[PDB]
Formats: structure tokens, sequence, C-alpha cells
């Protein structure tokens, strides 16, 4: 009902613009008033979810009120036999059409929640960096891993989330720009995995060989190990930019349409990254094995601390070990959903997931960065 009325507005407007006498103008204008009044009571297909009195509907009916105004002016001029001014008032109708009818509810909640997770992730991890860095008594190895991890979460709130909003609004950009958007979250996630594993190793050294601990874990070795973790995170992270991507399909569909050059796409996450890289390489190699090794390490640490029971040092190491194991478990728990979504994508391309569960998985994956400082300060209050 609305579409045919719209096309009657268009065609009849062209009839007035191609008219010779005033009878054609007046008749076409009557038709346009009928169709405009009949379409003012309609609802656009885009506005299914918006309420009947929502601002979109009032702007719609308002624009149609202005429209019927212009139509009534042109008609009042056409009844007087002034075909010139009637055609002019017909020329204004295109401008009124341009300002209005030529121009997100579920999505806005996602955007806002992302902004919230940013406003919790950035200042909290900055606060951790303050508490450890500014204090001179906190220049340890585990403390250095903590500092690096807090840096990673700060960058998650400051980079991964802003780019996570710009990937959702989806602008039309080049292909490589979408990779440059996609890689930082890979890098930072791998960096967090390696940081947690390094904390586990440092705990195992503090509980198994304390007698020589401070003489085996030199601060030089702390810097070397941290730098190695960052480098691993960049190698595993910038692998898609090295050439492992779904550029073949995008470029094939780009040449099938006849166009040639740099492909331009919506910049979705799924179209620029090969799921073989996410599943086989980024996960089955650089996520799951480190998790398993951390499990074995923490089991050994708890075993040694349990068998070794002055008492205060080992009780303290037990508290720190509890906190570390808890944080690692919350990392794996907050990060496994997205990975399992990748695996379901690779293994069953036909099975399509409800969007709500994906939004939840992303809320967990990005939200853990805000979850770390809360649990950390909580465990400071415990000990
Ligand atoms: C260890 C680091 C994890 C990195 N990573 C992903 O692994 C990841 N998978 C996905 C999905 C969700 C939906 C079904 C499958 C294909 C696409 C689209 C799964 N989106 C991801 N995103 C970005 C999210 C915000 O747009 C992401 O950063």
């Amino acid at each position: 009902d609305l579409e045919d009325n719209w096309e009657t507005l268009n065609d009849n407007l062209k009839v007035i613009e191609k008219a010779d006498n005033a009878a054609q103008v007046k008749d076409a204008l009557t038709k346009m008033r009928a169709a405009a009044l009949d379409a003012q009571k309609a609802t656009p297909p885009k506005l299914e979810d918006k309420s009947p009195d929502s601002p979109e509907m009032k702007d719609f009916r308002h624009g149609f009120d202005i429209l019927v105004g212009q139509i009534d002016d042109a008609l009042k001029l056409a009844n007087e036999g002034k075909v010139k001014e009637a055609q002019a008032a017909a020329e204004q109708l295109k401008t009124t059409r341009n300002a209005y009818i030529q121009k997100s509810a579920f999505q806005a909640a996602y955007i806002g929640i992302e902004v919230l997770i940013a406003l919790v992730s950035v200042p909290g991890n900055v606060l951790v960096i303050w508490a450890v860095k500014v204090n001179q008594a906190l220049r340890d190895a585990t403390f250095c891993f903590i500092v690096s991890l807090a840096v990673a979460d700060v960058l998650v709130g400051a980079l991964v989330i802003p780019l996570a909003i710009l990937i959702n609004i989806g602008p039309q950009t080049y292909f490589h720009t979408c990779l440059m958007v996609a890689c930082p979250v890979l890098i930072l996630a791998q960096s967090s995995i390696l940081a947690l594993l390094a904390i586990a190793v440092d705990r195992y050294l503090r509980v198994k060989i304390p007698l020589r601990y401070k003489m085996v874990v030199t601060p030089r070795r702390a810097a070397v190990a941290i730098a190695g973790c960052w480098i691993l995170s960049f190698v595993v992270g910038l692998t898609p930019m090295f050439g492992w991507n779904n550029l073949s399909a995008v470029e094939r569909a780009w040449a099938a349409a006849g166009s040639m050059g740099e492909p331009v796409i919506k910049c979705e996450f799924e179209k620029v990254i090969s799921m073989e890289y996410m599943v086989y390489f980024n996960f089955f190699v650089w996520v799951l094995p480190p998790l398993l090794l951390m499990v074995l390490i923490y089991l050994e640490v708890f075993a040694l601390i349990r068998k070794q029971l002055p008492q205060k040092y080992y009780g303290k190491e037990l508290k720190i070990a509890k906190s570390a194991a808890l944080i690692a478990f919350l990392f794996a728990l907050s990060w496994l959903p997205l990975h399992i979504l990748n695996c379901i994508t690779l293994f069953c391309p036909s099975c399509h997931k409800p969007s709500i569960l994906t939004y939840i998985a992303i809320f967990l994956a990005h939200g853990n960065s805000a979850m770390n400082p809360i649990v950390y300060a909580f465990r400071i209050q415990k000990f």
C-alpha cells in the first residue's frame, strides 16, 4: 500500500513536470494528495519495532503533513489556472521529499554495554598499574606479569572495544583495513594467555625451588620472558596480515561482478579471517595447550604447598596461588564461548547461531578485561 502510493507520487510528479496545460497539473495534484493522505497512515517497513508514537512515526507523519501542505499550495495555484507557479510548487515537493522520507534498537544496547565495559576496563586496570608501578616495593616478576596484563586489558578497553563498535556499525572500507582492525584483539588475547602462563610458572618456581628462586629468576630474565610473550603475541597475532585470510573468496566475488582493484567490503569479522586459522592455529595450538599446561602447573603448586604443611610464607603463597588459579579459570571461562563459536562455524557452516548468544559471548570475552581488576582488588582485601 505504501510503495504504490510512493510511486504514484513519483510518476504523477513527473506528469506535472511534463504537463502542458493546467488540467493535467490539477488532476495529478489531486491524485498526489489522495496517495499522500493514504500513505500518511502507513508504517515504513524499516520501523517494525518502533512504537506507534515513537519519534520516527511522528517525524514521518510530520513530513507527510508538510507534504500535504505543499500539495495544497500547488493545487490552490492550479485551480486559478496558473500552471507556471503550480509547476514550481511541484518543484518544491522534491526538496521536501529529500529532507525527510529519504532517511538499531537491539544493536544500540550492544553498543552501550560495550561503552560501559570500556569505562570499567580502562580505569580499573590503570588503577592496578598505579598500585603496582608507583609503589617501589612492588618490583617483582609476578608483579611485572601483572603490570603487562593490566596494560593488555587497558588496551582492550581502549582499542578492542572502540574497534568493536566500529566493526558493528560497519563502514565500507578496504580489505586490508579490516585486517588492521581485526588483529589487535588476537594479539592482546594471546598476550593475556602468555601472561597468565608466566604467572603460573613463577608460582611454581616460588613453591618448588624457593631456596634459589631469587637467584634463578633474575629481573633481566623477567624482562626477557615478558618481551618473548609480547613477541609471540605479535607473531600469532599478525599472522592474518602475513597472508592467511579469506582474500580468495572476497576477490573472486569482486571479480565476478566485473570490477577490479582493491576489494571493498562491509568489514565483518567472519569475512576477513580464515576460521582454519582461528580453530586449528590460534586456538588448538596457542590457547588450549597453554590452558592445559597451566592446569598441570597449578595442580603441582597446590600439591607442593599441601605436602609442605615458616608456615606464614607458604600460607601466603597458597593465597596468591588461589587468586592466580581463580583468575586463570575466569579467563578460560570468559573466553571459551567465542572460541567454541568459531569451532561451530568451521565444523558446521550450515548451523547458524542466534545472534543473542553471540552478543553474550562477545560480552564475556571483552568483559573479562573489566573482571580482572575487581577480582584482584578483592583478593587484596582477602590477604
Ligand atoms: C582469542 C581472541 C578472539 C578473537 N575474536 C574471535 O575469535 C571472534 N569470533 C567471532 C564470530 C561470532 C559469529 C560466529 C562466528 C564467526 C564470527 C561471527 C564467531 N567474532 C570474533 N571476534 C570479534 C567480535 C566483535 O565483533 C574476536 O575478536
